[PDB]
């Protein structure tokens, strides 16, 4: 809706940074609204959904087991690993790692899952095979959050990842069991949801993943809608701002508030 565009623009002005935005109809994939839809932005932790989609694709193919136990060491632990830092001695299952990576944004969990699939290039290959010609993962956590000016590594476009998310959450790319699992992880309650869950009406569905990185990078991918069912995909990204984190969050939250008001 045009009012959401005005709020996207205002966020650019307040944040001193580009903002990319797209809204898709979930059933048809129709573009309902867009701003800078084909510009590149860092994925940051939004990639963790794509990663767990690749894991689930392997589970469906009989190449991975959700109950397989992964053992790791102290040196594997990187910053912002609130779950994996509690399992050095006992390990974690693949299932547990995806839950941590998505719901807790656990960085080491994502690195371990990247090992399970064979690394960033294997994630990128999976994306190419499902028809995403843009998204790329090049590095692991935390390096992928760098947000360096003029660096194409670890980026997507709003349009690309919106379509990829739709593929993962609907249709037959994943089995029903695996779709539902991916949804369940993305819908689970989390500690703080400033970007969209703070705007979301009661009784609405949301399955989301946020991301934050260096150099102003911030984003969210989501499927949401009224009546306990998703009806739209929304993707919001920004990078480059040096405004406070609270201001970044607030500006993105206001885009969501607009989306909801003019739904
Ligand atoms: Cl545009
Ligand atoms: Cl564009
Ligand atoms: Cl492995
Ligand atoms: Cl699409
Ligand atoms: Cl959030
Ligand atoms: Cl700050
Ligand atoms: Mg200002
Ligand atoms: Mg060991
Ligand atoms: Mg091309
Ligand atoms: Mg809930």
């Amino acid at each position: 809706h045009p009012e959401t565009l005005v709020k996207v623009k205002d966020a650019e002005d307040q944040l001193g940074a580009r903002v990319g935005y797209i809204e898709l109809d979930l059933n048809s994939g129709k573009i309902l609204e867009s701003f800078r839809p084909e510009e590149r932005f860092p994925l940051t932790s939004t990639f963790k959904v794509l990663l767990c989609g690749a894991v689930l694709s392997r589970v469906d193919a009989g190449q991975e087991q959700l109950g397989r136990r992964i053992h790791y060491s102290q040196n594997d632990l990187v910053e912002y690993s609130p779950v994996t830092e509690k399992h050095l001695t006992d390990g974690m299952t693949v299932r547990e790692l995806c839950s941590a990576a998505i719901t807790m944004s656990d960085n080491t969990a994502a690195n371990l899952l990247l090992t399970t699939i064979g690394g960033p290039k294997e994630l990128t290959d999976f994306l190419r095979q499902i028809g995403d010609k843009e998204t790329r993962l090049d590095r692991i956590e935390p390096d992928l959050n760098e947000g360096k000016l003029g660096d194409l590594r670890d980026t997507t476009t709003p349009k690309a990842i919106a379509s990829t998310l739709r593929k993962l959450l609907t249709g037959e790319l994943l089995t029903l069991a695996s779709r539902q699992q991916l949804i369940d992880w993305m819908e689970a309650d989390k500690v703080a949801g400033p970007l969209l869950r703070s705007a979301l009406p009661a009784g609405w569905f949301i399955a989301d993943k946020s991301g934050a990185g260096e150099r102003g990078s911030r984003g969210i991918i989501a499927a949401l809608g009224p009546d306990g069912k998703p009806s739209r995909i929304v993707v919001i990204y920004t990078t480059g701002s040096q405004a406070t984190m609270d201001e970044r969050n607030r500006q993105i939250a206001e885009i969501g508030a607009s989306l909801i008001k003019h739904w």
